[PDB]
């Protein structure tokens, strides 16, 4: 009991910060399970689903330098 596909906002609910989908570099670290042009959060940063598990999801970048992205649901893993 957590959150079923809780969008925690431009952050991961485990403790991660999303970074804005325009400001997605060319040169990604992780591939997202399709294209993600359609979650249309260009201009902003916030977790995006449309489809797949109905789970959020946004790009996130820590402070190691990397830019990956991860479901907001509940520290999945």
């Amino acid at each position: 009991r957590c959150g079923a596909g809780e969008p925690w906002g431009n952050a991961t609910n485990l403790g991660v910060p999303c970074l804005h989908w325009d400001e997605v570099p060319p040169f990604l670290e992780r591939s997202p399970p399709a294209s993600w042009a359609e979650l249309r959060g260009q201009p902003h940063n916030f977790c995006r689903s449309p489809d797949g598990a109905g789970r959020p999801w946004c790009f996130y970048r820590n402070a190691q330098g990397k830019v990956d992205w991860g479901y907001c649901d509940c520290g999945q893993g």
